[PDB]
């Protein structure tokens, strides 16, 4: 699948906080965290369907750890994806954090 | 910063194949490479100004070997958007190579 990320240049965001903002995170252990909820990514659509109310075209920010590997990651967002969430946030460089 | 990622679902393409499409790749050496070029973060938007032609909305789809860091892939992405590069591309689960 071709994803189209839209960097926002000199500190932006092309999503000005959206109204129901979910903040998902992968931590060093691999581990799946909707702010304070340990998921799987199976169980990711569902407690992100409770965040976002069933919004999904809401963009969730991610934060991942840096020693998070791609797969992992990929694995995480594929799956938001197949939820319906068209819209996931990249924090860069985990400076963003909950 | 805040970065928004629009994930095609159903198997799509928010960009369909955009004219100057590059190929932008990390390694599980971390190394990057774009196309047939070896290259470091400050050496990449050099590159890629000469793949893109100089245009910077051009969407560089990155396939990042599944054992690359997300440190490292960041800060790959991240150099891109200093560029200018307002369009990344997800390779999901690097599932799509040059």
């Amino acid at each position: 699948v071709d994803i189209r990320v839209d960097l926002p240049a000199s500190s932006a965001k092309p999503q000005p906080r959206p109204e129901k903002p979910v903040f998902l995170s992968v931590k060093a252990d691999k581990q799946l965290y909707v702010g304070d909820q340990p998921v799987n990514a199976d169980q990711l659509t569902s407690v992100l369907d409770q965040r976002t109310q069933a919004n999904k075209e809401t963009t969730i920010f991610f934060q991942a750890d840096k020693s998070v590997d791609y797969e992992t990651l990929m694995s995480v967002m594929d799956t938001l994806r197949k939820a319906g969430y068209l819209k996931v946030g990249l924090v860069g460089m985990e400076g963003a954090a909950k």
